[PDB]
């Protein structure tokens, strides 16, 4: 089998991407944030505290003839931005772009933190990291991809995120028309539960490529590119007036600037992030200070190749017995 679904920016800055997902019978379509940095499929629901729901579409398990309570199961997750959610668990039929899994764990939120409430466009998350990170207790549950894998034509999914435009998540096949040149595959460590890999270096604009190993994760659920402070300083040093602002919480730059590109290495290959992709706009409405799309990972404990990096590439998440990651230009 295969599946294919379009993923769409939630706003004009590409802060996140949402993909429609069918849950239950009859189908209830929710717009979920596909997140290769976590492993829970959770949704706003009829059980979510009313004051914490503000415009989201909710899953109502009592209206699904295929929903079953997963008795005694609970979940609770907190993300690196300090947001969180928790609740109980149903199994139900879940379909993405034509690909169906029966008995998928659907984690129903009883509580969500303010950031989730405040984002009316995201109805939940669909985790695509390794199932070892799933938070359901006392019986850990599998991701949608892990459940689908064996049935897929090839045990893979691909992320083709757009810049200020829609893109595509495919399951079970590699669309050879979606990228230029070849796909370079690189080794993955699953030891921390992530799609963790080692970039071979970087360049700033037209500058000399620096060979240096950068361990990090491919994370579709993180907006920005988080890299070591040395690398990030080298980038922003090329932008007149750019500086790290403790009050704002990262590098800012004059909105009048034209940003240089940023290149990262994948083996002997190179992915080029255009400068425009690194502009996240005014720090507050009407400001002439703009927020940078490349930020230090110093506070995070891991480097993160988030959407800023991934949307410059066609990315293969290869879930073969020995997982790997592939990157192609596009
Ligand atoms: O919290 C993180 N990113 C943002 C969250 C917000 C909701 C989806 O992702 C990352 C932090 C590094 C480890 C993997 C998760």
């Amino acid at each position: 089998s295969t599946g294919s679904a379009t993923t769409t920016p939630i706003d004009s800055l590409d802060d996140a991407y949402i993909t429609p997902v069918q849950i239950g019978t009859p189908a209830q379509t929710l717009n979920l944030d596909f997140d290769t940095g976590s492993s829970d499929l959770w949704v706003f629901s009829s059980e979510t505290t009313a004051s914490e729901v503000d415009g989201q579409t909710i899953y109502t398990p009592s209206k699904s003839t295929t929903a079953k309570l997963l008795s005694g199961a609970t979940w609770s997750i907190s993300y690196g931005d300090g947001s969180s959610s928790s609740g109980d668990v149903y199994t139900d039929t879940v379909s993405v772009g034509g690909l169906t899994v029966t008995g998928q764990a659907v984690e129903s939120a009883k509580k969500v933190s303010s950031s989730f409430t405040e984002d009316s466009t995201i109805d939940g998350l669909l985790g695509l990291a390794f199932s070892t990170l799933n938070t359901v207790s006392p019986t850990q549950q599998k991701t949608f991809f892990d459940n689908a894998k064996a049935s897929l034509d090839s045990p893979v999914f691909t992320a083709d995120l757009g810049y200020h435009a829609p893109g595509t998540y495919n399951f079970g096949f590699i669309d050879t028309t979606a990228y230029t040149g070849s796909i370079t595959y690189t080794a993955v460590s699953t030891k921390q539960g992530f799609w963790e890999w080692t970039s071979t270096g970087y360049a700033v604009g037209s500058g000399t490529f620096k060979s240096t190993s950068i361990d990090g994760i491919a994370d579709t659920g993180t907006t920005l590119l988080y890299l070591p402070a040395t690398v990030v300083s080298a980038y922003w040093a090329q932008v007149s007036g750019a500086k790290s602002s403790s009050s704002v919480g990262g590098y800012v730059f004059p909105c009048s600037a034209t940003l240089p590109s940023f290149t990262f290495g994948v083996g002997s290959a190179r992915i080029v992030i255009p400068g425009d992709y690194i502009d996240f706009g005014p720090i507050s409405t009407g400001s002439s200070s703009c927020f940078g799309g490349i930020q230090s990972s110093a506070g995070i404990g891991i480097n993160i190749f988030g959407d800023v990096a991934l949307k410059a590439a066609f990315v293969v998440f290869n879930g073969a017995t020995t997982p790997t990651l592939g990157f192609a230009s596009k």
